């Protein structure tokens, strides 16, 4: 019993973290096989960041200008290329600690663990969600760029996120491991709008199933609703419209608890319309949307 | 910017997790040097747990009855002894992945990371606090026993917790790495009372400093208070009495923000008396007490 915002064990990712220096800039890199991936803004200076011409800036750089340090050993750089907003530094040594890995582009609403790093050294690990507006509400400071987000399926690490920017609003923006930013964000120090962020309805419902599984049942009621009626309420409270796909994904949790998905929606509808009334659910005074149905099943069944 | 419930990177601890089987029971063990530490209730059966006589039960066991598996290799057990509520299995091989480590007994209110494990395999990592009543609000299932709690100072892992029990109330109880339980709890399947749990006042204040540092300032007000006046309010709301030690520990956060500790106490006093009024602080609708002043400084300064 008990339910926590659990992150994946970070060991497989710590073994890939390197430090990348280019000129005066130092940030983190990801060493997998003979390649170090890092944000391309490592080649920029404080003046450059207003409107950098990355192709022009990268032309002024040679393999020897990229200093890559793994712990305390220096890696020799034999190649450099730009792929979208990431630089790929080919090194002469394959990382002996490379785990089985994939590069995956996650969907908004999906969750992942972040290993925040500074100077190629890991400082902490936390569980995040890619917001519907493609931002992440992380915990990153100057030097954290290059820190990655990932998921783990037994021995395979799926890298999904690389940290690049903090938006003026304090929220975080980054790329997949191919350098494609999530959302409309560009790697420029300019005014950038994160869209309207909605609440991940399927995740909130999954978390209500986790609550019932773990003893918190007060919010359960004698009511039911329809997908259309529920979505009228979701619209008003800036929640993601619930679809039959979402209902189907909640199927295992519905079967485990014996509470029909639309019955759980009616409970959520009443929580949205009436609030918590000073009560808590799983130790929280708000509706938690950073646990997917998969996270709930995994945590409630002890998947290692 | 941003503030998350961040756990330490778990790599150094994953490399120590082994599986310990004894009879029909399987749980986790901690392999450091040539010793595997695990909860002594590994020698028990379902009948035994009502009132086990551990000295008598352990006498029926020999080195060969303790099956220790590290990943997929079997460890040879050349010694076994009981130290309080932990069994120490001497193995013939020192763990090649043993980090620099200490065994420390934490204080109530201090925080730590837990690496939840099943069958000697890590499943997730989360940040916890040792409650004032010596319980932890963890996320553990059957098989999680032997999972450890720890802190990291650069390269040294300080092990502070070993998971042993889930109390009938759904809260978790365990020991230091010498087998001494935190709190009055015993390793018997009996009625066990966790005392009155209070809110860790110094941690809530530290989290209010983290909020101001990270942009959330609405709760700040034109008032001040005294340690005695604040403690009258803390008493009423089951908060830990604030002492001059607590004030002194908040000194670095007070100096960083320029907000006197007693001014922050007045803000907390008003939040206790008036509630949040449907607002949030650092994305939370309640007063968070699982970040110590040290955690706040560490996260806000990027200590690796
Ligand atoms: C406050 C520093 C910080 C904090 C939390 N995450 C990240 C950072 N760092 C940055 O955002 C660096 C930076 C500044 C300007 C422009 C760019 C861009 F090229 F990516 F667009 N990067
Ligand atoms: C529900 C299983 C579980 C879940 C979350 N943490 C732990 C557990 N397991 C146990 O508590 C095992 C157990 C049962 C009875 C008595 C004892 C004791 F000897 F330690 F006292 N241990």
């Amino acid at each position: 019993s008990g339910f926590r915002k659990m992150a994946f064990p970070s060991g497989k990712v710590e073994g890939c973290m390197v430090q990348v220096t280019c000129g005066t800039t130092t940030l983190n890199g990801l060493w997998l096989d003979d390649v170090v991936y890092c944000p391309r803004h490592v080649i920029c200076t404080s003046e450059d960041m207003l409107n950098p011409n990355y192709e022009d800036l990268l032309i002024r750089k040679s393999n020897h200008n990229f200093l890559v340090q793994a712990g305390n050993v220096q890696l020799r750089v034999i190649g450099h290329s730009m792929q979208n907003c990431v630089l790929k530094l080919k090194v002469d040594t394959a990382n002996p600690k490379t785990p089985k890995y994939k590069f995956v582009r996650i969907q908004p609403g999906q969750t992942f663990s972040v290993l925040a790093c500074y100077n190629g050294s890991p400082s902490g690990v936390y569980q995040c969600a890619m917001r519907p507006n493609f931002t992440i509400k992380g915990s990153f400071l100057n030097g954290s760029c290059g820190s990655v987000g990932f998921n783990i399926d037994y021995d395979c690490v799926s890298f999904c996120y690389m940290h690049h920017m903090e938006l003026p609003t304090g929220v975080h923006a980054g790329t997949d491991l191919e350098g494609n930013f999530y959302g409309p964000f560009v790697d420029r120090q300019t005014a950038q709008a994160a869209g309207t962020d909605t609440t991940i309805t399927v995740n909130v419902l999954a978390w209500l199933y986790a609550a019932v599984i773990n003893g918190d049942r007060w919010f359960l009621n004698r009511f039911t609703t329809t997908l259309n009626d529920f979505n009228l309420v979701a619209m008003k409270y800036n929640y993601e419209p619930l679809t039959q796909d979402h209902v189907d994904i909640l199927g295992p949790l519905s079967a485990q608890t014996g509470i029909a998905v639309l019955d759980m929606c009616a409970s959520l509808k009443e929580l949205l319309q009436n609030g918590m009334n000073g009560r808590t659910i799983l130790g929280s005074a708000l509706l938690e949307d950073e646990f997917t149905p998969f996270d709930v099943v995994r945590q409630c069944s002890g998947v290692t």
